[PDB]
């Protein structure tokens, strides 16, 4: 059986606990959080290309309020729909199950300024999802998992002074 597994769930779960926050800049934001998955049920013998994107979690945008977040107001239009390739792609499932598979390098921006980076809505809930693509199949066959563990609101700035704090701790 194909299982993609969330490493260090119980990092991600001190932040999710917080209300995650992932900064957005012009230039673009490697995140911390890093999403990394362990990967079994691949063919070994077969190639697939590894692929990231965020889905839009609600139907309002968000905003940090007396210490809490709240429904801040209607959604701005969705993001444009970026995917981020992971560089080993295209590689062996031998490649993608010996160790866990890193998107390290992934920059979350607020401007299509290119770079390969992922544009976001300041204030709007995201859920990373990993994609797994079979190379040379004539059904394009692709594999789609979430990761509930990893949702963040992005933002230009940290709201909550206890999230600046636990990505200077953790980091
Ligand atoms: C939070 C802590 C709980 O034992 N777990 C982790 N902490 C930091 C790193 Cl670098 C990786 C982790 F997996």
């Amino acid at each position: 059986e194909l299982r993609v597994g969330l490493e260090e769930s119980e990092l991600w779960l001190r932040f999710k606990e917080l209300t995650n926050e992932m900064i957005v800049t012009k230039n673009g934001r490697r995140m911390f959080p890093v999403l990394k998955v362990n990967v079994s049920g691949l063919d070994p013998n077969a190639m697939y290309s590894f692929l990231l994107d965020f889905v839009a979690a609600d139907n309002h945008r968000w905003k940090y309020v007396n210490g809490e977040w709240v429904p801040g107001g209607k959604p701005e239009p969705q993001a444009p729909s970026c995917v981020y390739i992971h560089p080993d792609s295209p590689n062996f499932g031998a490649h993608w199950m010996k160790a866990p598979v890193s998107f390290s390098k992934v920059k979350l921006t607020n401007k299509l300024n290119g770079g390969g980076q992922i544009m976001l809505n300041s204030l709007h809930k995201y859920e990373p999802r990993i994609h797994i693509v079979r190379v040379g199949d004539p059904q394009r066959m692709i594999t789609s998992h979430c990761f509930p563990e990893t949702q963040f609101i992005a933002v230009t700035a940290y709201q909550n002074e206890e999230i600046t704090a636990l990505k200077i701790k953790y980091n």
